[PDB]
């Protein structure tokens, strides 16, 4: 039977790695893209469809599920896996992003954050909620530092997050069933500052985690800056554990982040922008609502192996999205998630074969032609 | 290979019949429920899912498709079947209901109806649009008489519909490809008046059609009145051709209509009310949004064989619908359409076995308990 947690690296090329995370509920192939299913659903897809696209793991969110339908309620109903019908690993974010994104609803202190009906999150309560959900990969309760941030404020925020990381570790470890069956990831903060990123990495490594997320990016800094920060930040993390870049991203963001040592990704882009009419293709994104697609009999993408591209035309999907039809959202979402998984597969295969740098070059040349 | 059209009756019980319609694109088991797919989609379902529920045929609509995406456009793209990915029979309504339901947009004359951007429908143009869509069962262009109607106005409307029925027949017959590959149904009108229903039936039988719809019902008259009209109206139609009750209906409406000799049904109830939170069960409809379902682990219906009832709880679907999640619409719709198909299967089997009257009694006793 599978272990609680084992990360193995099978092949490398430069800073890029490919391998597997084995967990009780399944194997996760890395680099991995994790579809976002915040409210106990990957929007517009049955779990079987999410799996058919190639996803090994999906995300839920402590903050949203705490509010609706409720963490205790989900536990009473048998846990998130049973509730939504996904039996493979689930990673749950801790609420630390919402501490920032919904800060106007908040009162913050060293103890935690109260959101206003009032709901409280703290390292202890966040870890408890993730336990009640039956999360496989539990995220430490952090604060995603706003961008831009002054060095003083970035330091204060990071320091608090590191104290919260230790509290998260201790809360997780004290709950035997959780400690024995789930994994815990720490989240590096420090904004765009190398010295703070180093202090954060050192603090997290001293505490010790099963994996390490790069937090505080994909918050408006832009790709050049994000890549600059990754250049120095990822090498600070333990090499032998997974590296998870939270919130990233566009296909080219993912490719460049893998080149910089990232193993795991989540983003709402394929799902949300799919519902909005944006389809990803190897020749770049298209907006299916555009009149130029009204009589286009080609599939969304000419090479894509997904069920949508096997069966339906751009013209039909154009009609559905223009008409506000639910099937339009379903088809766009399935295609985009499948596209993302095919990207990850090509990345994994190219690293395995020692031709990832060539893949990255070819990918960019065509995607941005 | 299958004929253009052949209706065979395999078994009877009282006025009820069960059998098959064979057409080039497939066999339709009768009594049949036909899911409504007005805008080239059965809302929230892939065609494969519609088929998996047991549907043999679906409906499209001349009026809606003429407006968006356009009839000529669909023809250019290869026809409605290819466009939406449903390769089995499709019945298209003619626009005659919209003549009534959207009458404020209209200017009516003996030639046809113009809807106001202006779009025209006439017997000739309606039949042409249905050809462009590649419809298998083409409906005559009629007017659904408003309810209530005075005897004078009901007569005038019916008489015009009968003149339009002859024009529909001639338009269909003059188009060789359509005449050789599709079927044409006439629509009986006459409101709630026996003498007018008789005149209409006689006129339609004289013209001759492949099947006969009972039009002008399910327009607010209520079940007692609808059944009273069916009692005398259905026997007026040719016995050896299918009888199609347009727009019906709730499960008990369907059962009573089959008892009165109806072979085919369409209704938006399972799809539309499903999206609104109403689930059909053998113990009557439930509204899944009700707080009583928030922690109910049972499936929507205790006996239902559908994929939704095999996998997900009332509690989960309650959460999805409350949250406005697309998957909620998908799951409710699949279940309701599957329920309707299971109802039709039970009806067909019970007639075949000579126990339909007992089935109707048992069904009602439990559904209305
Ligand atoms: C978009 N860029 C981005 N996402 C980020 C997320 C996930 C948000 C999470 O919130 C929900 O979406 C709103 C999703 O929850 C499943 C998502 O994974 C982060 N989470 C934490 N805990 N800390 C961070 O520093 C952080 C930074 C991010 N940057
Ligand atoms: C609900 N009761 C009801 N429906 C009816 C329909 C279908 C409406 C059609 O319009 C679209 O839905 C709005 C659907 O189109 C596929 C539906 O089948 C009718 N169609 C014609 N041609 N003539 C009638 O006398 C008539 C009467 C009806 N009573
Ligand atoms: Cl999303
Ligand atoms: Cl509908
Ligand atoms: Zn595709
Ligand atoms: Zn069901």
């Amino acid at each position: 039977d599978r272990p609680r947690f084992s990360f193995s690296i099978a092949a490398r090329e430069g800073k890029a790695r490919t391998g597997t995370i084995e967990m009780k509920r399944g194997v996760i192939r890395t680099p991995a893209f994790m579809p976002v299913g915040t409210a106990a659903t990957v929007k517009a897809l049955k779990p079987e469809t999410v799996r058919a696209t190639g996803a090994d793991i999906i995300l839920g969110n402590t903050y949203h599920l705490m509010l609706r339908p409720g963490a205790e309620r989900i536990a009473k109903l048998g846990g998130l896996h049973s509730f939504m019908g996904w039996d493979r690993p689930i990673l749950t974010d801790s609420g630390g992003y919402q501490v920032m994104s919904l800060s106007s609803l908040t009162k913050q202190s060293e103890e935690g954050v109260t959101f206003k009906s009032r709901h409280m999150l703290s390292p202890e309560r966040s870890i408890e909620i993730q336990h009640l959900l039956g999360s496989d990969i539990v995220m430490a309760f952090d604060e995603c530092t706003p961008y831009p941030a002054t060095p003083s404020r970035a330091a204060s925020s990071m320091e608090r997050s590191m104290r919260w990381a230790k509290r998260s570790r201790d809360a997780f470890d004290s709950r035997k069933e959780q400690a024995e069956n789930a994994a815990l990831f720490g989240i590096q903060q420090g904004s765009v500052f190398e010295n703070l990123r180093q202090q954060s990495a050192d603090a997290l490594a001293e505490i010790g985690f099963d994996g390490y997320a790069v937090g505080g990016l994909a918050v408006g800094e832009g790709q050049d800056e994000m890549f600059r920060v990754l250049d120095f930040s990822v090498p600070m993390l333990p090499d032998d554990k997974p590296h998870y870049l939270m919130g990233v991203g566009k296909p080219d963001d993912i490719v460049g982040a893998v080149e910089r040592g990232i193993d795991m990704f989540d983003c709402v882009l394929p799902t949300r922008s799919g519902r909005n009419g944006q389809a990803f293709t190897w020749d770049g994104p298209i907006n299916i609502r555009n009149a130029r697609f009204s009589e286009d009999l080609k599939p969304l993408d000419s090479e894509c192996h997904c069920a949508v591209c096997q069966k339906w035309s751009r013209a039909y999907i154009h009609h559905l999205i223009r008409a506000g039809e639910i099937l339009g959202a379903m088809l766009m979402t399935e295609h985009n998630i499948a596209f993302y998984q095919q990207l990850m597969q090509k990345i994994r295969d190219s690293i395995s074969e020692g031709r990832f740098s060539q893949f990255a070059q070819d990918f960019r040349a065509r995607y941005f032609a």
